[PDB]
């Protein structure tokens, strides 16, 4: 499913987004738009290292979901990578919670930084009522 802006915003509030771990919500629609453009089903292959991303947030299976062809894979957020596409993001956001929760934090995606990171990001979230 593809959400369109506000009602993607609205929907993060409610399942407690806003300030997770000092994360602002504009910050994560802002990785949300750049990562799948809002997309449920959005999944990217890296020739690279053999693994995937998949979802609203992108989440890569050598360390996040099991799609079990990932080599020296975890899955720490005890998910199928299959979850993170449908069109109910409760699991996605239970695990981009999780992401989050490690040192790193939202750096963990490189697009936040190329993408949000010291910018204004107040229009992702302006008059959405969030
Ligand atoms: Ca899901």
């Amino acid at each position: 499913k593809v959400f369109e802006r506000c009602e993607l915003a609205r929907t993060l509030k409610r399942l407690g987004m806003d300030g997770y771990r000092g994360i602002s919500l504009a910050n994560w629609m802002c990785l949300a738009k750049w990562e799948s453009g809002y997309n449920t089903r959005a999944t990217n292959y890296n020739a690279g290292d053999r693994s995937t991303d998949y979802g609203i947030f992108q989440i890569n299976s050598r360390y996040w979901c099991n799609d079990g062809k990932t080599p020296g894979a975890v899955n720490a957020c005890h998910l199928s990578c299959s979850a993170l596409l449908d069109d109910n993001i409760a699991d996605d956001v239970a695990c981009a919670k999780r992401v989050v929760r490690d040192p790193q934090g939202i750096r963990a995606w490189v697009a936040w930084r190329n993408r949000c990171q010291n910018r204004d990001v107040r229009q992702y979230v302006q008059g959405c009522g969030v």
